[PDB]
């Protein structure tokens, strides 16, 4: 078995294969640099209820994704214990907090933040999850700017955070202990003939043979499998959801006891603080879908992240020391849903397109793919997210066009801007036309979700035309 | 016996109506001109504020918990009082009542130390009095279309807390006064005449003299200045200053209006944002407050901008494109010790009804019946005895409480703008404000401390005006100790 | 008859009335209009005697605009004698018409570079070309001003002999001077002009009466076209005049002081601008907003009052913040649909028009008065004003392309003038998304006529019915003239 | 021993090392310091060759300040030959030290009038007095810049022959030139200077070793005083040097472009400032914040990064918003407690100091190098450097009154530079309430010494213990010298 990729998904599937099949040799590719790596840039939140939006819980596909995340939450306590057990006290703790506080402030669009706070509260009640709406005065540690302060707060029990760096170290250590082999090179090419995997050509010229290849190369995953015959239009494209976060040494070495977060905001960005050991905090995180990868933060992203954290969470962060600006690529699937499971090629498996919550879902997704590889059926509701599929259409064109305009306006309210009071209504009405025109021009059947549509809108004419050709070719293959 | 009421505000006319109806024996004359120079009443929306007027700082003093209780009592008189005033007119005179209910909104365009504390205090006071009310989803508040960055995140529906049209109320009081046999004489009192400790009557500003055995002073912010001319009384009747207030009448873009009063809790130095409905495609928006040591009859640019910016962002962006019909200015009678001047004097037949600051209009029917009862040999309403006009200045708060209050409220003028500052600046201004206000309080008197609303005015007044107040405070101490 | 009726009691009506009465003592001159001056531009004006201050790059780029500038310089030379001739009919207690001799133009960054930077250069250039006396001065040397440092000027321009009048005292002096020269004030409004066999008979008034005349001069500001359009054929031969609604304010200064000069910026988004005109007695005038409306409006909007007060308190003097508001003023600048005045004779004998002066009718009043009087007496008046004859095809002084660039720039300028605070990529996004809807509107309205920017923004945000009515108007005008 | 040890591998250490090695081929010159350059000012610098750009009205109002300005003009004349002499020891592929020949100073309103307006005038005046070539230019003529119109400049000043170096390539060229002239690099730190009978013996290093020498030049940036103060009596005879912590950034421009000149403002609140220094290969340098800290700090604060990035994206180029951040840099400007450098000889024979250069050590390096070398060789070096001898009483270059005006103005300037938005009466209120607490602090610290504004603000917001320690220091210095 060859696992291509050394993120949380690659290492999590590698650990589960190695522990479950002591008979077989499991090799994991990827370099310690983790170029464009989502995982090292993550806080990370074990986000289930925190990730709830009204827009997600309005599609069937979205209610399924939410159910899996609740399931994944139940595996974390044992999974952590099983990974910490292969190390000692000095390797540090994977778990960084047990609980999450969701804050509602007015530094954002009512049509996102108000709707999403209600949707979160509703989803917690429906799943009988333990939680409490609390007085903002009772939230410890936070010292916001009064003009940016929260007026409602929501304590969620058993929704916490891990140190993504210590998790990666624990997965690697646990992989070696169970007999896995780390080979620090990149796959250039997957070899297949007569509908079967032969193995993987590596970037130092070598060839490794295998009967099983699991692709978990984050945002590079589809580009790798698409080179095989016919698969270019049968595996949905994955783009880079570029994300900026930061490590900060607090002025007084303090930190909050819980995760602090807002609901998801414009184009699936969001404001959160994840606690860390040793007088550090994690703050994140921006999101921008890019058609080409990018390994460095923009000035705009750094300023936005720091302005939100200092005003909405703690003014003390203003006088605190910046240790590190982190950048990673959320694997952003073109149809807004993960690529998990088997292929029309025997022994070829895919584990990618997890966007915001691959890390959270890692233990569930790992056990699902391992079960499928062993002749089982894995977890029930994952069937729809099979990697070899027609692009999913989870929303009407009309729903997406309302969403893209709302989210575009939300980039204004989140700044927050100060405008003449008639300007917002004028921009609302003048945004509808150009986005309606773009959607009609791209395809008669497929509509990109908002996050991707805004990226396409501000891309070059050549990049747009290439997407028209892609969408048309996918329609030819499937309809 | 002749009665003269000096002043044609809600208090003067309300006491006039109650005297005329209750004492057909006596001839009652009411002074004051249709211009109503500095008049608080014509500038008022006005809200029938009881629970809406609740602040943590008010409900932390004994004197404040009493004032709150009276306001609940006054609310119960309004339905019959309105019916009794509307009955003397016809359909074409219009309705006094403009709304039955109030929605209190909480947004972040203000200080947490005022707006958060005051929202909790209101919710607590409604539960304690078992008053009908409901915390409601903001999405369910009709009509409002705020700027999302200025929007409310909590709303509170209060049943039976409403509003009157102050202009139609004044017209109904005048009409009801004439009907019950009162006489309107449209001149101003210049001087009250007394000898051998008894009122003889009133010299008017056209040179005339009207005799009377009873004179009720309800001249709003001019009330103390009028009585202080009599011997010894300069330091025995607490001073009343002008709480200058700006409001506006707006013709809405589409002729619509909210069905309820829309308001925030009280804000920096007893200002606040509210919209009171009106008939005929108009709304009232108010209202600023600034205590001034001299009267002022015109709005400042700053006040108009602040009022319009708050209403357009926090209540309805449609007000931005709406037509300004009228900018209104009136003087809230602001008593130097923060409590009303209601009742009898050391001079026989001399009565005072003033210093009501924010809520004289709301309390008018109760205050009217109280003074009328005292005039007829009764005891009126319990606990209004404490606000007798001839007294030593009251000390309802420690110097320490007021200095915390004045700094908090000063910072609140920043958060209400709202300003945008570097994040360390507010803490720096907080610490550098304490000293100058502590220094001012120590310099003014060893016993008396002005409440916050007045202290900020004194801080930014001239050196001569400050020294004159040191002499006033010292002279009051001499008289009473 | 040989009777003259002037319809309208603004600066133009009263100025033409005074010149007729003084020049024709033989004939009876009657002037209509009420003391309320409903929608009156003149009482709402500061007013600036604007020539060089009114210079924009966009104006000095069209032929029609370079002509307008030349007339304004000419009008400036008449003001000293005109004032003396009006003050002479009164006494000391009637007060002074002139309120300042000089103007300072300020450049700050509370606005669009594409307007304020270009227009400051255009003003400086036009002063040098005309050899007019002026000096670029240190901002530190500008007396009185106390701006917010973040809104302060970094360049200032002193213009000698470009000053201001009190519009109220001017109106009082014109009325008094009209009576003195033998004119009669009849305080009613004209409802209808009577003509038959291509000749004026007179005017039906709003109290039911009929006044006969051989001459009718229409100077009814923004109501002027609506009045003449009722005559046969003239509906599509006299270009429409709309209301350029303007808000200004009288303020009693905190300490009773005022600047010795006019203080102003160059003209800004959609021909608004910030200025302070001195007044006697501890008052200043601040103005002035501009918004073209398809229907008249007699009350300021909240938005206009806030914008005017925010600009004055930040850009001129923070002391205005603590100063007392005496009066909010509203008047209608007569806004001609083709962006040029309506001055002179008609196809109807004895019917004359004096309107569509937009921002500078008051400044040009003495010149315009003498021009119309000269035409009435068989002369040719002033040379370049023949072009602005009221009975004409709509003028096309700019290409559709020039106007579409202008309307987008000016729209963005309403942002920079607020001033807004936005993420840095938002302005470029709004620029590109504004082009399409305005290009679409211009193509839909007519294949030949394009409204100027000030009017196009008003049409863009008007109702569908009002837009369709304008398509019918433009088409009917094309039918009449082509 | 005729051995020379230079302690420190910044621009000053390496510049004095190069000049000693080239001028004394007879003697062994050894230079200490590690390639990490912990807290190193030089690697964090753009850097500007700032003479006229560094001019403030406040500097040119003291005698001590006019002297400092004169030295900077002198240093400018040495740069062309100094660069040629350093580039000559390498080849084309080592890169160019010079990154621009010229500087544009921009004036915008995103700041205090009392600093930016006064400092623009002071710069223009100082250029004329020194007969330096320069021109006030139209802002429209400044290449490359694309500011936010609300943050744009309205005046610009082109300075010829005031340029920039790549601080990294300069360090590489100094090292190369040092080895070429026979110098020896020993990459350890000095822990202690050895002296007995009033003479230097040598230097104990941080790996336990001892290097002997007859000459020790201390150029250890902000660590320089702490090192020499350990010798007897010198604790109160060498003025303290604190860390002027500075944040800058390397940015890869969206399109790989860069300006042809340095772009800068005048110096702003507490000696911060906005500048862009060009670099080769699609990079620009942006800087630079300043905060005097009583303890060293090796990491930027969130506040510093946000302020630097907000100023650059609004005031210079909006394209920087979408550009990639390559590196956030932090270095310690050596901040002398009396606001003047420590350059020259000591009461200890063979002990020399070269530090406390704050903002312009790099610029002055060639002059300061030649001065110390001349003193070491029995000469008098450069004339106006005498006052800045390292062993001295604290200088009092300003009255307490001048500093208290300065600290309040600069404090307010942190507001206007944000830029904040407040109610218009708030600034005057904070001005009057700031005077008291700073007057109280100054009186409490000493009856004779007053810290300059940059240091006073740091002391004001430090702990009570740190303040009391400064009262003891000031009192001990008074005891020693009076
Ligand atoms: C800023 C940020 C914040 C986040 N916050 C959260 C959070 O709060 N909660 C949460 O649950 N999740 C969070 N995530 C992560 C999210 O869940 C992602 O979907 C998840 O990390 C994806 O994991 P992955 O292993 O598929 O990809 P990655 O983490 O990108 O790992 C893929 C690896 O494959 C390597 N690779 C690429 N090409 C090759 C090749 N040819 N050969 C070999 N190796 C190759 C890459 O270098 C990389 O190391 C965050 C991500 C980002 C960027
Ligand atoms: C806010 C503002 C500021 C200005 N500032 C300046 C400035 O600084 N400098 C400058 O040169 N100019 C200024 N102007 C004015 C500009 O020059 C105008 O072009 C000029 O005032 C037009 O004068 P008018 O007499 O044509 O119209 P108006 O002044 O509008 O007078 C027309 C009069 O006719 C009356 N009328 C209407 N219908 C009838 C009828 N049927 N019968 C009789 N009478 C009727 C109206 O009620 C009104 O009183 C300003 C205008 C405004 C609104």
């Amino acid at each position: 078995v060859i696992v291509v990729g050394n993120g949380v998904l690659g290492l999590s599937v590698g650990v589960e294969i190695a522990r479950t099949r002591p008979d077989v040799r499991v090799t994991l590719l990827g370099k310690p640099a983790r170029q464009y790596g989502a995982t090292p840039a993550a806080g990370a939140m074990l986000g289930a209820f925190g990730e709830v939006t009204a827009h997600a819980l309005a599609s069937e596909h979205g209610r399924k994704k939410h159910a899996l995340a609740v399931q994944a939450q139940r595996l974390w306590p044992e999974w952590i214990e099983s990974l910490e057990a292969t190390g000692t006290a000095a390797d540090g703790r994977i778990k960084t907090a047990d609980d999450t506080v969701v804050l509602l402030n007015t530094v954002g669009h009512s049509a996102l933040d108000d709707a999403n706070f209600a949707a979160v509260l509703t989803a917690l009640k429906e799943a009988n999850a333990p939680h409490e709406e609390i007085a903002v005065e009772s939230v410890d540690w936070i010292d916001p700017d009064p003009n940016s302060r929260p007026l409602r707060a929501l304590h969620i029990e058993g929704e916490g955070s891990v140190d993504s760096g210590i998790l990666l170290a624990a997965l690697e250590r646990s992989f070696l202990q169970a007999g896995g082999r780390l080979h620090p090179v990149d796959a250039t090419e997957i070899r297949a003939s007569h509908g079967r995997v032969e193995g993987v050509v590596t970037d130092d010229g070598d060839f490794l043979p295998a009967g099983h290849v699991v692709v978990a190369a984050g945002a590079r995953s589809q580009r790798l499998v698409a080179a095989l015959p016919g698969l270019a239009h049968r595996i949905p494209r994955i783009y880079d959801g570029v994300g900026v976060s930061a490590l900060v040494d607090t002025w007084d070495g303090s930190g909050p006891a819980t995760v602090l977060r807002t609901s998801n905001r414009a184009f699936a960005c969001g404001l959160h603080l994840v606690p860390r050991a040793g007088g550090s905090v994690y703050i994140g995180a921006t999101n921008a879908v890019c058609l080409e990868p990018r390994g460095a933060a923009s000035i705009e992203e750094t300023v936005f992240l720091f302005n939100c954290a200092t005003h909405q969470l703690h003014r003390g962060l203003n006088g605190s020391e910046l240790r590190k600006v982190q950048v990673g690529s959320r694997p952003a699937p073109i149809d807004g849903f993960p690529l998990i499971g088997g292929t029309s090629v025997e022994g070829l498996w895919m584990l990618s397109g997890t966007y915001r919550d691959g890390l959270h879902m890692s233990p569930l997704l790992a056990r699902h793919v391992v079960s499928l590889m062993d002749g089982g059926t894995g977890v029930d509701g994952l069937r729809e997210f099979r990697p070899e599929r027609d692009l999913i259409s989870a929303w009407s064109r009309e729903e997406i066009l309302d969403d893209v305009v709302r989210h575009t306006m939300a980039t204004g309210y989140e700044f927050p801007w100060r405008l003449p009071l008639e300007w917002p209504h004028m921009m609302e009405t003048f945004l509808q036309g150009p986005f309606a025109e773009l959607a009609d021009r791209l395809s008669d059947t497929y509509t990109p979700p908002a996050d991707l549509m805004t990226a396409i809108m501000f891309s070059e004419r050549e990049q747009q035309d290439e997407l028209i050709a892609y969408y048309a070719d996918v329609h030819r293959e499937w309809h």
